[PDB]
């Protein structure tokens, strides 16, 4: 729903306080037989404030799921989650999490996050910001442990605790990009108190192989990531809602509520509302759905959401929601298309570069897309006719460039068609390039899915006149086809189209060390542009082939200012002018978007969002914050 950073600043922004604070049962009897802590001392001085997204929670129960084993780490890891500050629902903005406040300085080459004091591991000892540094540097940027190292620590950081609440990361030179990377990653650190005795660093090297186990752990290495794993170590000390209290290879993989967890309700209620969650194991995809169906699954989006894209399986979900208990929730994926083509721009034909490179002939070919068709026939029908672009519910979303030229109006085309002199042919089947060759190009696509769109496509746009075919080629010759430029046309999905910036190269060209198809001919002057302006260290050798439009290097300088500012006001003006430039030029052509990505959860299991866009980047269901779900009572 929403947070306030502080019961005191919740108080200032709603001018209600937390007086008092409340505790699952459970805990109640722990603290009366002696064995816990009254909430009041387990909780920080200063706890995150959640406003549910339905209403205010109760406590109790058994939260039932399904995975696949310890194969399914990371749909456990994105229940489980906790950020220095979150995602806020949409994905464009931080939120406050372990952090109450943080502070961009130097022009985004320091920042520093503000903790709680107060805050306990899962065993009660205290966390600091000596563990987000015992992290960075001894884990992160440890070589045995971590041998890749991650982005932003390739760019030079230096951590440290100002003091115990206080932790300040240095970049060298500014680094605006940042901010988007905490709501993402596990910059909330790990228990020093715990894992130093398995570290060689702090630990002496004979003290740690009197802990290693023979025909388990070959290396120290080995025992440290056994060890701080958060999903096989039942000992590990934990900031999440919930902790693991059996293993993953018995077919009950339970978690439980973690005590001194340092959220809660606007009515003090200590999160989770949840006591327990457990994931039973499964053999396969259809004994999800069997259980699924059966009303035997509390709330889950993990497999359902996957065979929810196929017709069979959500039809199914939804006849069965009323017997089955639940209800079927219309959370959607990330992707701006589920199949769009880009036109080499780059072609090596001449002739054919031109009439690709006037955006009249692409404005004219979406517009002889039928969208709304390809969608009743294949997609059955679901989800949404659209071109081609960041999905509704996004932070920088376009609405005009989602209409772009997404209407079905042949007669338009046709006309735009005329406009730029590409003759009938005398049979008024095809028309004609400007040397005579008739107006065709081959269309390169992987995927038996894939051929079926355009397949359809090809209907369309022969009633323009244009002619093509498809060619389906498998994966690896796609794409070594694609590398060499050989080819008319490529289409590919277009996903992450929620929070580009973390995968920014199908928005911006040479935002990232491998192209998009769009622009993957002219990745030598791009690399030429960067490295003269940019850097502005140049090379001494030009290279050849076709120059793309200047609106293109256009697009390079929007990126390059959005990774150097932090604050995110100038970076949704930022990405306005982006999705403008988009707009104006129609180098992807998508049909539709947004599939439908369901979850299901139980009539009787509450503070689920109604709405929600899917993606990795958003840790789906993190996004939909499940540290406030609840289950009646």
């Amino acid at each position: 729903g929403a947070m306030g950073a502080t019961p005191e600043e919740y108080y200032k922004a709603t001018g209600k306080k937390i007086t008092e604070y409340h505790e699952s049962p459970m805990l109640t009897k722990l603290v009366e037989e002696g064995k816990l802590p009254p909430v009041e001392q387990r909780l920080p001085e200063e706890p995150l404030v959640v406003q549910p997204v339905e209403k205010v929670g109760q406590f109790g129960g058994t939260w039932r799921r399904v995975w696949k084993g310890p194969s399914d780490r990371w749909g456990i890891s994105k229940l489980i989650e906790v950020k220095l500050a979150f995602w806020d629902k949409e994905g464009g903005k931080l939120v406050p999490g372990l952090a109450k406040s943080w502070e961009v300085l130097e022009n985004g080459r320091v920042y520093i996050f503000h903790l709680r004091k107060g805050v306990k591991w899962s065993d009660g000892a205290p966390y600091t910001a000596h563990d987000i540094v015992f992290w960075v540097n001894d884990i992160v940027g440890n070589d045995d442990i971590t041998p890749s190292k991650p982005d932003w620590y390739n760019i030079g950081v230096k951590v440290e605790a100002l003091d115990d609440y206080t932790v300040k990361f240095e970049f060298s030179k500014p680094y605006g990009l940042f901010l988007l990377k905490v709501p993402y990653g596990g910059f909330t650190g790990a228990p020093a108190h715990y894992l130093k005795q398995f570290h060689p660093k702090y630990t002496p090297m004979e003290e740690i192989e009197k802990k290693m186990v023979e025909g388990v752990h070959n290396t120290w290495v080995d025992l440290f990531n056994d060890k701080n794993d958060f999903l096989e170590n039942t000992e590990l000390p934990t900031l999440s809602p919930w902790k693991p209290i059996t293993d993953p290879t018995e077919q009950f993989y339970i978690l439980e509520r973690n005590p001194y967890f340092w959220a809660v309700d606007i009515e003090g209620n200590q999160l989770p509302y949840i006591d327990y969650v457990r994931h039973e194991y499964v053999k396969n995809d259809e004994v999800i759905l069997l259980k699924a169906i059966s009303g035997e699954i509390d709330m889950q989006w993990r497999h359902i959401g996957g065979l929810g894209a196929g017709a069979g399986n959500f039809t199914l979900l939804m006849e069965n929601s009323q017997s089955g208990g639940y209800r079927v929730l219309k959370w959607i994926a990330a992707n701006g298309s589920a199949s769009r083509i880009s036109l080499n721009y780059a072609h090596s034909d001449e002739v054919l570069r031109k009439v690709f490179n006037d955006v009249r002939f692409r404005q004219a070919l979406s517009l002889a897309i039928n969208r709304e068709e390809i969608n009743e026939i294949l997609f059955n029908g679901l989800a949404e006719p659209r071109q081609a672009s960041l999905v509704s519910g996004s932070p920088y979303f376009d609405p005009e460039w989602e209409k772009a030229y997404a209407e079905y109006d042949p007669d338009r085309a046709n006309k735009l068609l005329d406009e730029m002199g590409l003759k009938w042919d005398d049979k008024h089947e095809y028309r004609l390039l400007p040397d005579g060759r008739p107006l065709r190009f081959t269309i390169t696509v992987t995927g038996q899915f894939h051929v079926d769109v355009w397949t359809m496509v090809k209907e369309y746009w022969k009633q323009i006149g244009v002619w093509v075919e498809i060619e389906n080629l498998e994966r690896s010759l796609f794409y070594e086809r694609a590398d060499a430029g050989d080819f008319d046309a490529m289409v590919w999905n277009m996903d992450r189209a929620a929070q580009p910036l973390s995968s920014p190269m199908v928005i911006f060209p040479g935002s990232e060390n491998i192209a998009d198809f769009w622009y993957i001919g002219w990745s030598g002057w791009i690399s030429y542009y960067i490295d003269k302006n940019i850097r502005g260290v140049e090379p001494e050798e030009v290279p050849e082939g076709p120059e793309p439009p200047e609106v293109v290097y256009r697009l390079v300088d929007l990126y390059y200012q959005i990774a150097s500012t932090p604050d995110p006001d100038k970076i949704k003006e930022l990405m306005a002018e982006a999705t403008k430039i988009h707009r104006e030029n129609l180098w992807m052509i998508g049909t539709v978007g947004e599939d439908l990505s369901p979850a299901i959860a139980k009539n009787n299991f509450r503070n689920v969002p109604e709405f929600l866009v899917t993606d990795d980047v958003l840790r789906t269901p993190l996004n939909a914050m499940p540290m406030q779900f609840f289950i009646e009572q």
